DNA sequence: TGGTTTTTATATGTTTTGTTATGTATTGTTTATTTTCCCTTGACTGACTGACTGACTGACTGACTGACTGACTGACTGACTGTATATA
């Protein structure tokens, strides 16, 4: 909140926050499904969203694309069987042309 | 140009088959001890059969025996030949 007043500087580039409630999701690939519904509001499932999503993220420079803030919540429950999900998150969290902040509980 | 059909991706459901860990019961492993009848050890027992004692009848040398055969010698009978006798 403090930081959203920041933004309300108008001297720092303007970014936009991302809630992450898994245990307020059912299905815990729907992460990208609704990433994608709330970054373009556009609706497609899981395996065309994160996929479209790299897309977006490493194959796109910089001068366009926005940062934003993300923050993970109680992950004990969320990749319960091989944290590919997680995996694949950790994965889009290095790289160079793409800017993001990430956190997680 | 413009409407319609066909295939595909995502999502879920269905069914069969195969994988891993485990607690309980049976049975094996090692060691010590006693009994059983099969297999060695051996004298007794019963028929056996080798050397010694009897024996029994066919083979070669003792020639034998005795008839018969082989040379010699005289006896005898036939063939040869003289003495003799008779007739022209």
């Amino acid at each position: 909140k403090e930081l959203l007043s920041s933004s309300a500087q108008r001297e720092i580039p303007d970014f936009l926050y991302v809630e992450i409630n898994g245990l307020k999701m059912v299905k815990p690939t729907d992460c990208y499904e609704t990433l994608w519904n709330k970054v373009s509001g556009e609706r497609l499932t899981w395996a065309a969203s994160m996929e479209s999503l790299e897309f977006y993220f490493k194959r796109v420079p910089k001068n366009k694309k926005k940062t934003i803030v993300v923050l993970l919540d109680e992950l004990d429950a969320m990749v319960t069987k091989s944290q590919d999900i997680m995996y694949n998150f950790f994965n889009w969290t290095t790289y160079e042309n793409a800017k993001l902040i990430v956190i997680a509980v």
